[PDB]
């Protein structure tokens, strides 16, 4: 519920994300379908309506991450992320609240979004990964977490 | 090789997932392993060496290995998800050794190919240690012709 000398552990979280991500997002750019497009879009467009009411933004945040991972179309990845649910919130929710207390930073972060959405999209493996990973970097960066 | 459709999908997706995972994980072992990981390696490395007798604990000291480079991280998560996975693991390992006895010396090729993670997590190279974990991984795929 907080993070001031919780670092390390936002850290650990952090570290594991960027190899599962980066693996789900390049995996997701050579299968995605149509209802996957759809499924990460409307993600995509919730998370838009957050950068004026934030309320729900960690749901919608998470449903953007989670399908991506059903776009691998790879169940294992699924059941992966849904049994890190727990730590994705407290990740997820410490940078967003974070986040918010400067800029539109809450903007800038929603680009970081659909920049992977935009080459899972092309169908482009390394760009997705490329993408994925520099999401999570640059979080734990506004984080000052030193991975 | 004889599988099922859907079990030649099942262990293509087991085998993608691990070389995320494992790929993560040896490049973060090399990074922070002390010697008591390095021991819990080594020590599944002699297990696997004296392999004849019988694969089903050879199946064990496969995973165990790989555990082993999980728990090297560090990283509480990194661990606890490779336990999580235990059944899929048994799965593809299981899998992948009975097939590997099929031609003679293949064993100790796919020994090598732990060695290579276990040497390359012993000289602290990370980048080294990213690519030996995927290309064991590539290799199990390709003889089970899982096509990735
Ligand atoms: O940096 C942020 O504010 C949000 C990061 C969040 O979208 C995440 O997936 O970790
Ligand atoms: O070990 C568990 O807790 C559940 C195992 C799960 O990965 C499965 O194989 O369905
Ligand atoms: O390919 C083999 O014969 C064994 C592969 C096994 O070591 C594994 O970790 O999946
Ligand atoms: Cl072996
Ligand atoms: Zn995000
Ligand atoms: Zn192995």
């Amino acid at each position: 519920s907080a993070g001031l000398d919780d670092r390390e552990q936002l850290a650990s979280v952090y570290e594991l994300r960027m190899e599962l991500e980066g693996g789900a997002a390049a995996l997701a750019a050579r299968r995605r379908n149509a209802t996957d497009l759809a499924a990460m879009a409307e993600a995509l467009a919730a998370l838009e309506a957050n950068l004026d009411h934030p309320e729900q933004g960690v749901e919608h945040d998470i449903a953007f991450h989670v399908a991506i991972a059903a776009a691998t179309h790879n169940r294992y990845y699924q059941d992966l992320l849904q049994y890190l649910n727990l730590q994705l919130r407290l990740a997820v929710s410490t940078a967003r609240t974070n986040s918010r207390r400067q800029e539109g930073l809450t903007a800038v972060v929603h680009q970081e979004h659909v920049a992977v959405y935009d080459a899972i999209l092309a169908g482009d493996p390394d760009r997705a990964r490329l993408a994925a990973t520099r999401h999570l970097q640059q979080a734990a960066s506004r984080l000052r977490l030193d991975l």
